[PDB]
């Protein structure tokens, strides 16, 4: 019902929009019920998609897909929307890298949440975007699908829109011919948190120390590499400053690199996420591979990342068994077995058993004080065609 | 929760919008508790108001003011919205008696809403409208809050929205030097259905002779007169058609003389609601009054109209006593025991024992298939501020 | 020049707006140079069709640029079809809602455009939702539209003037277009207080009743189009269009007197002149019927013949080779030159499509007036 | 007329909008001519800001136009607080939406248009909503913005320059003013990489240092606004201005020679004008010094005299005579008509608010220019 009443209330501005919310907004109010969140937030998170998100989604110029993510702890399922927002010139020589859109997005989300903030946006644009002849050159020298600088996420926790926003630092690399990890660390030094707070400072430096001899010291675009940098759109003071790095080889053994910072950390804490991790990897007997390096203002030491596997190509039925059988190995009892009848109702269109392009990243996550967690990105569309 | 759900989900395009919904969507959702609608229909007016009503509603030039209204019979309460949609340029040179608000509404509408038909507005916006150099002539002669040729009104009722329009003879009366009886029938006589329903123009034909000798012969705005049509937005062959009666005349003998449109009605049905409508002037001890008569494709029979007392200036405190006195009157107990209660939680911001401006109208019908029911029109704006 | 300053000053809200106007906006600006609008006029229609056309357009009929040409001058017009934003999905079948649209906004913009012949004619051949939606069952894809615009660019204002199809409610009614012609004109308010235009329309019903189908077949010669002027009805050109496949000079003869009716001096000059024009030379040939209140006597039609599939150097040649016939001397020697010059980016001597309509009209008082349509978009693709 | 004809081929979307074309429009067309713009840039520039400007203004400091004036070529340029539609609510007390909304407009219209430096100034002193609802709470009531914006009208192109007031994050954060200038200054990309600017800032900050508050009081002389061009960070000019309510001719040798630093022959010619111009002739004096990267030496600042408050024909009779002072004969002769030819609706001889800054400059290459500003608004109703 919410997602049809609000179709009834509202309409559609134009037939894109129309066809983007039958598509995903069934599916998303289904995630919404599944993770029990109440009506009235039911309601307040489609009301939201509809007004907000629908015009950003573009038509129906080469972007990530929408996705829609679950996090998963014993205690909860939050809801996640993930997406490139598409500016109505987007891919024309007027903004070849669709510089325009997240913006858009971001500045009626700033008059519409009350804790929204815009300061690391705006910093990070001003570091890693470029004019528009750098972007016409970026495009030159960019698969056709990357013509994009920026993407966002909105976080749908506690009854409340939290929005992250992603800056790719390929774009001014290729351009400016710079070396990736230096633009990446030039930029987040730059910062006006890191100026004052000691802290980031030593956290940063720990991870500069990890990465300086694992990524390319020259301009070349040859992985691992750091390819990402993630913000909250809150006070600079509270926000998660985030390291990606994009590589195609993990095996065990670079896992055990990644994870553990190269043995820089030991405690019982990583190595039982080290050993979930592990056995994930097993199970699954498995796009690049994502590690995510994650600091806080007025913390010193690094955590273990996020380490997300790529899962297009293989069949969504074996990644359903997959991750049932995970569920079980971790004593998420409840989860294993509702997880395989709670994804087929999410996608009901599709037989899971034959496609595989529905699920589409799995990260996985250890934390001492919050938990082990589990994060699943769908393709949206896929699951609804 | 559900109209602060909607302001959080959706927020405001700027401040006029936001102060239309802060002095009315709270008492809106109230009004549509208490007659039991149900959450999910809560969430779909409200939405809907919030996309649909609020643009139309101009600054928070002279028109008259939203209006929530309740239709009570035993059964069940139905709530209605009427409003003068504002144009853009509205009042000035470019639009001087805003006729463009209330048709870009209802565009929007007909692809909103699937049984929303547009024939029968087009059909009196081309009969009674102007153009711009007449407008312009129709301000000079008229009083500067009936610079307006058409409004609106919703139905809501059964889950859907259904569309109403009310279109004013005078200013192409004045324009013209043409009297408005002639100018009224000519539009009526001109439809499609006029020419294919035989019933209708006997129906038709007998209000002439009633209406002939008590409105002016000639082009003057002499009470009691012909001032209003009024049309639903459906098919043709479905809608009522209205024709409004303004007067400031009403005694015991003009409401007989109204309401058996001369003694032409005199069956048991027409003498039950007479008595009703002679009892309710009586204890109310009581802007003009008006007189609906209305048709329907396929019905021959002239039926007695519904009667609409003004209020405006009557103490609301007294109104409500007044109609407490009345429900018990009719039998309504349950009716009789809440109202004085759910008035005061609709407009929890006034004491109504000290407004005068709350109640604006109240109409009375009575029907043989569907029973006596009383038409309560509230100035929302007035118990809010 | 004009067309590069506004695309300078204004630049797009959208690709499809930029690409209509890389593909019509030159050719534009150029019909204009040469009938000799000033430059403060060629910015005047330039910067209205930015603002208010383009985003009437859709996506990238077709946009139609036409000439009215007498040995006076050169009137330009531009007759397009208005595409709403939900055209052609089951919320706006027939596409009912983009001229509207348009024309609402017009009617704040210029003051002299009045709307109520425009609804008159919208609530006596419009269709509701599941009229449309069967409507589109029984119509070939592209004519799933029920009106049309055009907006006349004379002497530095814009006239707008729409066109009504009549076969979507004939299909959907199973009325025949005769009836349904006439009897939407017959319902006008205009109608009801004027014994000119009655008359003249009962005559023209007495020619047109043994011509087309008295059944509700879409046969030709058919009554397809309702034409009005957006101004007062009162001064309101009333058109009715005839669509048909066959045309001969015993036809043409028939149509332009109506069938021996009309006999004066000046309806066989036109005559002459329209036959002389078709020896000179698939869509439907079009014969247009006008009348205007205050008037009781038809006159002749204006006779349209379709260019659509001939090519487009012989049909300059065959113009020239006209212009002289006409004694318009000035006209003969530039047309080939001036059409170069409208559509630079395609070779029209290669083309088939960028003629797309030519009318033919005489009046007594005026003079002879020829009319062109260009197909914009395939002159610049 | 340009200004008229863009009137009626593109009308208003509301009230507000035709009510500021109707105030500042003609005068902005007036200007444009009197500069020597030719026709099509005329049509180029009041078009644009009619599209982009117009809904930038809000409801109907002050929409200024002003002239750059050397003995060559007057410039004309656009000066404006754009207001978004939530301006001075709860949901934007500080206006911190509209200028960016009309930047990132341009950024998509204009070829050479760059944000970076905008977004770096917005995030080094912009505020988030409870910040900006506690600055609504210390500041006077029109000066709840934080952002300004000019667009340069030059060489056929638009050339937008930003300007970020300093004293909202200084009375939100207790900061002391100098030194969250030069923060955010020396936070820039193009700090980090160009010793030059670091060089002429460091000079800067040591002439600022002893003549600016040390504690976060607003006392002047202050440094009150920092300017950018939106353009690459490496070609744009850094731009921080005082504010100051003293001003004689000691200080003027004093801000003009940077305390004694600037000693040639250049400095000491444009300071003799400088002094002319104070003896030839409430808000307060601007100062304003001008960087470049791959610049290590400062040069003069430009020094901004206010107007509001003093009678506009003693100011236009004073210009006549300071243009003879200079040898422009020319511009002395034409500059009274002129004005009075700008602002016809209004006698300048009854005002005090037309003429607002009358900012003067020298350099040694290009030479003397002055720069007028004026209230339009003021010069209209
Ligand atoms: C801009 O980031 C992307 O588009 C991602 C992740 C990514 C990021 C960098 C890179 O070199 C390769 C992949 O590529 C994807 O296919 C994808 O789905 C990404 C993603 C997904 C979810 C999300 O919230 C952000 C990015
Ligand atoms: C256009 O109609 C109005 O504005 C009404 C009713 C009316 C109508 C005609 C007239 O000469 C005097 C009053 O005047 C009112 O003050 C008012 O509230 C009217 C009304 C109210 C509700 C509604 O749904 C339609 C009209
Ligand atoms: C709805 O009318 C059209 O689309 C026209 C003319 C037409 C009209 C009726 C009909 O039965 C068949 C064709 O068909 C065309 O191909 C075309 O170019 C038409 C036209 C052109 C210009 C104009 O102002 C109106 C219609
Ligand atoms: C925020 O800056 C302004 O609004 C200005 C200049 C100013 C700047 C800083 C300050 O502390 C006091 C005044 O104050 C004015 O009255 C005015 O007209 C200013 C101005 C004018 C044009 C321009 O491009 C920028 C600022
Ligand atoms: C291949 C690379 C480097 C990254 C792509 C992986 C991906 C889906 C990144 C978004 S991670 P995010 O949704 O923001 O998750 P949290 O870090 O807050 O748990
Ligand atoms: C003074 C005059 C003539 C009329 C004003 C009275 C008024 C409030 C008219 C709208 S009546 P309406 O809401 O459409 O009620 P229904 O007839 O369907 O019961
Ligand atoms: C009806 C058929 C088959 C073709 C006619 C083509 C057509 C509608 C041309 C426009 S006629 P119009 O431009 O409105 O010209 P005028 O009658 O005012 O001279
Ligand atoms: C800072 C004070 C008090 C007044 C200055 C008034 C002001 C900001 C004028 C604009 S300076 P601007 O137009 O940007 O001119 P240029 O420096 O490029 O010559």
């Amino acid at each position: 019902r919410p997602w049809q009443i609000l179709s009834q209330a509202l309409g559609f501005p134009n037939y894109d929009q129309e066809l983007w919310w039958q598509n995903t907004a069934e599916t998303l109010n289904r995630v919404l019920e599944q993770c029990d969140y109440s009506v009235h937030l039911q309601y307040k998170y489609l009301a939201f998609y509809h007004k907000y998100i629908l015009p950003s989604l573009g038509p129906f110029h080469g972007g990530h897909p929408l996705e829609i993510s679950v996090k998963i702890d014993k205690s909860k399922t939050i809801c996640r929307l993930g997406l490139q927002a598409i500016g109505p010139l987007a891919g024309t020589a007027r903004d070849p890298l669709n510089s325009f859109g997240d913006r858009e997005l971001l500045k009626n989300l700033a008059t519409l949440l009350p804790h929204v903030d815009l300061r690391l946006f705006d910093h990070f644009n001003a570091q890693v975007g470029l004019d528009r002849a750098q972007c016409a050159v970026a495009t030159t020298k960019l698969i056709k699908e990357s013509h994009n600088i920026v993407c966002t996420s909105l976080d749908l926790k506690d009854g409340e829109v939290i929005p992250k926003v992603y800056f790719s630092t390929i774009p001014k690399g290729l351009v400016t011919e710079t070396p990736l990890f230096d633009l990446t660390f030039a930029a987040i030094e730059q910062m006006e948190v890191y100026h004052k707070d000691a802290p980031l400072r030593t956290a940063l430096s720990s991870l500069k120390d990890f990465l300086r001899p694992r990524v390319p010291t020259d301009a070349s675009i040859t992985p691992p590499l750091t390819g990402l940098i993630g913000v909250d759109c809150i006070d600079p003071m509270l926000s998660r400053l985030k390291v990606y790095l994009a590589t195609f080889r993990m095996d065990l053994s670079l896992i055990r690199d990644y994870w553990t910072l190269g043995g820089l950390l030991t405690d019982a804490g990583t190595m039982k996420g080290l050993e979930m991790v592990e056995t994930l990897a097993k199970t699954l007997k498995l796009l690049p591979f994502g590690i995510n390096y994650a600091m806080k203002p007025g913390t010193a030491e690094l955590a273990p990342p996020q380490i997300y596997f790529p899962l297009l190509g293989i069949n969504d039925g074996f990644i359903a068994d997959a991750l049932v059988e995970f569920f079980q190995y971790m004593g998420w009892e409840d989860q294993a077995n509702r997880y395989k009848d709670e994804l087929k109702a999410k996608f009901p269109n599709v037989d899971i058993s034959q496609t595989k392009n529905v699920h589409r990243w799995l990260g996985v996550a250890y934390s001492e004080t919050k938990g082990p967690s589990m994060n699943i990105y769908y393709d949206v569309v896929a699951g609804n065609v």
